[PDB]
């Protein structure tokens, strides 16, 4: 089955499957049940920015989410990604809606990956500060589309700008990413994306994710709403 | 047919199809007949480095090739790549052998591409300082292989290290590259690679190329030897 | 005397000292009389962005200035900066006002410099996306201040936000920049800055400059208004 | 007094002041007595590479040191550098010798620093892959010299290539570095350097350091040998 590592911007408390009782950011290691969460004060309709960082020396996967002028939310978890993920992965963003909804709009997305073994590390770096209708270097899955106002729309939003329920969508970068190998000395990656989460009715759902998966990964069956498009069950 | 822009490290004078009468670097715009060439003193069996640069403001495509301690060879040509290439391309290295031969060994390859329209340019950057036997982010065509001594071998070299005749090989980066669009303000790219050209008998052939092509490009039929794997005829 | 290379955003036609009869961008090589100019439609009070690029292979210094949704203005000039500038320089922004005025406000400023001689080039890169009141890595000269709304104010603006006449100001990066040497193979630099030019009365003056100078350079006497803070006379 | 954070490549066991009884890498937080050490198998006369990384989200300062083909040594320590260092610092390398000696030769040194508050982080990046006799962007202190074989020699080495006793030397980058501020959201830095440690007699001393200090820092009196040029006492 897929091997998934993710940072989840979890907008909807699913307390029956281990969510804390408040919107949160979490680190997910091959399970929707986050290994660590921090309370996240989502600001409806504002543009937020997420930064994620890892290196094989410290073996600490960190994420921070912030809005303008507001306090940040940070979460970290000590995990040896070398032992967890395959040597070759694809990187991506995912989002879902359920009975409740939200725009899962991505305004920009940047990613850097380095793999060392003399400074001769191998590196991959990409930055989308703007998305075009034909984004050939993105693999779109599910309901995700590109082009609308130069944005990446992970979940189904009707033409009026209203978000739809029970949507799922993902975008993976086209090239595969080399994140470890047998001989490896140091590896590190770094990811950032700006997002816009708007929900009209009382509360939004279900969230946005930055994730790392085996190269052939696609939306698992049953992965909607609270499973953020990454996992088939809630184990 | 393919749309090809290339910088050729032309090791073998094909004077009957417009080569100058000496090894040369050239800028090729949709023809093997270089728009501009400079004399290039190849040093058999040495490691050389090539740097290529372009931006849409100056509209000048430049290349320099150098060996340690030795004088460099530089060539430039004013060309509006916006008007010449498609908006989406793939980037690559090619090499051939003919009746004469050479190792077309690539030790490293780095590439940067930026596309602007606030500093929010889109960017792609990759660096192979080392090639592994399974290089999933490279599309190998023809006789090109990866892994041997951490190198990219574009043309057929027998296990002993001897180069074979009438070989052709190319490697293109897996992700497509966005190099222009309708709205574009500025675009630029930058490429560098280290290569090792060894030939035992008197003189080598045929050369190495860095090239930019339509995404679906493959080795055209009839493109061996003097056509460096890029062109079907010598027009 | 100082050795100055600059890209000038010349907002005020000084036709008596060789300006064209319209606001323009220009390339200045040790003289205020631009070696090449392009017509520039300044948009009062809008945020514009300038990109400048050079490399020692093509020997073509280019600049582009653009505003949102509007056509760009581009200018290029073939010049061998190796032969023109000293091996060690400082890089900076300058601006002036005269009898007419303008805000010469800098919102961001990024600069990259590379010097090569194996990919072992030397490099300097800095980015100010925000300026703080105590910007210790900037050398402020003349009327330039830092901090106001996170901006760099090159020329005197009164506390109300109104620009003052006969101001001059420059900011140079604190570290010296190594842009060539005897052994050099390739060198290149790249600079970008976002600026805000507002003038209330009919027309603004005098302009903004990105420049490269000998390390000890300061505002020459007599360099105000039309001499943009770079040159003592109009030769 | 100076505020010092450093990663020490400690070649000589000073067990009387808390060193483990073997050469080690350590993380030093305002004391020569390392907060954490790892055993380091130094290879006399080989070229080694050190990588150091920190970010304000994970608050984990990591270092790895490796030689070709050999196992690496890694060390980490959870420390909130925001609370420890001043907002403005200088970054540098230091080295010493004592009764025993070693070449403290630096072949290359690269450093990246980012400070965020939209992707508009402030950044400083420099890379010396080669040092020239007149390195104007380095502040040399003590016995450190630049130019010899394109290398940075931190401690006194006689013209023959033999290392001298009771030497001390440091090099700091010329520009000050902005590593935090009141408004800050995220900060991170990253440093790498290649070094050559050769000692003829039985064992070398005393070590090499990458350090971060208040901008005006200089070699404290009494800081030789085992105090690696950073600290006046061994507290
Ligand atoms: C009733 O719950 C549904 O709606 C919530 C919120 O959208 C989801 O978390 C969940 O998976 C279901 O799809
Ligand atoms: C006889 O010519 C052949 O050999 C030379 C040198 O290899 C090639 O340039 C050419 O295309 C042919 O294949
Ligand atoms: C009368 O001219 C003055 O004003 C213009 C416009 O500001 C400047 O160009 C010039 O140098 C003088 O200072
Ligand atoms: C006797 O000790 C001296 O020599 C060792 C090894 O060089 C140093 O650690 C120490 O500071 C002294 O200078
Ligand atoms: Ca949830
Ligand atoms: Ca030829
Ligand atoms: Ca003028
Ligand atoms: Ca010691
Ligand atoms: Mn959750
Ligand atoms: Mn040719
Ligand atoms: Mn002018
Ligand atoms: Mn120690």
């Amino acid at each position: 089955a897929d091997t998934i590592v993710a940072v989840e911007l979890d907008t909807y408390p699913n307390t029956d499957i281990g969510d804390p009782n408040y919107p949160h950011i979490g680190i997910d290691i091959k399970s929707i049940r986050s290994k660590k969460t921090t309370r996240w004060n989502i600001q409806n309709g504002k543009v937020g920015t997420a930064h994620i960082n890892y290196n094989s020396v410290g073996k600490r996967l960190s994420a921070i989410v912030s809005y303008p002028n507001s306090d940040s939310a940070t979460v970290s978890y000590d995990v040896d990604l070398d032992n967890v993920l395959p040597e070759w992965v694809r990187v991506g963003l995912s989002a879902t809606t359920g009975l409740y909804k939200e725009t899962n709009t991505i305004l920009s997305w940047s990613f850097t990956s380095k793999l060392k073994s003399t400074a001769d590390a191998n590196a991959l770096h990409f930055t989308f500060n703007q998305f075009s209708k034909d984004q050939k270097d993105l693999i779109l899955q599910g309901d995700a589309t590109t082009g609308t106002d130069g944005n990446l729309e992970l979940t189904r939003v009707s033409s009026n700008g209203s978000p739809q329920g029970n949507s799922v969508g993902r975008a993976l970068f086209y090239a595969p990413v080399h994140i470890w190998e047998s001989s490896a000395v140091v590896a590190s990656f770094d990811a950032t994306f700006k997002f816009l989460i708007k929900s009209p009715d009382s509360e939004p759902a279900d969230g946005i994710t930055f994730f790392i998966a085996n190269i052939d990964s696609s939306i698992p069956s049953g992965s909607g709403g609270r499973l953020l498009g990454l996992f088939p069950d809630a184990n």
